[PDB]
Order: structure tokens, then sequence, then C-alpha cells
DNA sequence: CAAGGCACATGACAACGGTGTTCAGTGCCGCGTTGCCCGATACCCCCTACCCGTAGTTGACTGGCATCCGGGCGCCGGGTCGCC
């Protein structure tokens, strides 16, 4: 996992506890499991790492309803949509061109330069319903 | 003269006002700690220059050295050969 900045033990324990983790998470969350394993970064450094793991684009990051910005990577390069379940966290990544087609459909019946679109189904997990 | 009819205001009724606080998320600036990158420095190599130890050199050449006295002074102590 390389990063713009000098490499170090710290960003490669973030990435390392990234990777381990296919979930999405919350910074805070990420650094209190981190302080768990027992490296004991700073909070606002991990901030950076995370902030620029988001930038250069090898993890995608998500919005939640309460407002907090949530991050995992993804195996696959390509783009794709993540569904994801509340309850779990379950994230599967899929891609579909019909959708892409229908953006810039829109775009050029509309007259729109350049686009960028955002689609995030969210849904009741099948074994939640269960007990 | 008493009972039945209409005005204004009234006991509650929530919901706005405006402002203060709550978790939480994320940075924004302050203090301190970290991967690089090189640069010099200790430490292997090869070469030869020079110090130091060993071994020969065949006319003949076969025993030295200069001592030492003007203490001075007395005693100890032992050796040492005469003595009868
Ligand atoms: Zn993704
Ligand atoms: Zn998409
Ligand atoms: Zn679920």
């Amino acid at each position: 996992p390389p990063v713009k900045g000098r490499a170090t033990r710290q960003r490669a324990a973030v990435s390392a506890a990234l990777q381990e983790v296919e979930e999405f998470r919350s910074a805070q969350e990420l650094h209190d499991m981190l302080k768990h394993k027992g490296d004991a970064v700073g909070l606002t450094t991990v901030y950076r790492t995370l902030q620029s793991l988001a930038d250069a684009g090898e993890v995608d990051v998500l919005r939640t309803a309460e407002g907090e910005s949530v991050y995992r990577r993804c195996s696959t390069g390509d783009h794709h949509h993540h569904l994801v379940c509340r309850a779990c966290g379950k994230a599967v990544e899929v891609e579909g061109p019909a959708v892409e087609k229908w953006a810039e459909a829109i775009a050029a019946e509309h007259g729109y330069v350049n686009v960028a679109h955002t689609v995030e189904i969210f849904g009741t997990c099948a074994d939640c319903a269960g007990a």
C-alpha cells in the first residue's frame, strides 16, 4: 500500500488493518480497534492517512445518514457499487454498464460537459430477519 | 321580572425563537518525532621496499690486563704457623 508520504511503520499498520477489515468503518472506531491491537497511534495522524487513502482512491468512501464518513478498501480496481447492510456491514461490489450508459445519455441530453455519479443502494439483510 | 340569547377573554392547548449545549467528527494550528538521501570512514584486498636474522669467508697468524702504596683507625674475628 504505497502512500504519497514517506513510508513508515504506522501507515503500514493502518493499511494492514484496512486489509484485514472488509467492512465499512468510521475513523473513530477504526482508531478504537487500532488501539485495541496495541499500536497506540494518534487520532489526527490516522485522519491524515485515511484521507490520503481516500484521495488516492484505493479505498472507497461512503457517507452515512448521520453524516459520518466511512471507508473500506476494494479488491478490484474498476469502479463498482457496494450493497451494504446497516446491521451487518457486508459490503459486496457490483457494477453495471446500464447505469453508466444512462448517466452518459442524461448528460448528453442536458448538454452537460462532465459528470460524476454517486449511487448507493441500502436494504435489509437476508439473515437479519431470521432469528 | 326571570330566562334565553350574543360579545371578548380565558384555562388549557403546541409550536415557534433564539440561544445554549451534546457526541462526534474532523481538522487547524501549535509542539515534537520519522522514513529517506547521501558522505565519509573503517577495513578487506593486491604490489614492492626495506629491516633483520643466519651462514659463509681458508698463505700463515697459539697467553693479557694494568694494577697497587701518603685513608686512618680501630676493632673483631678467625686463621696460622711457631712453641715447647
Ligand atoms: Zn469500492
Ligand atoms: Zn457506478
Ligand atoms: Zn445484515
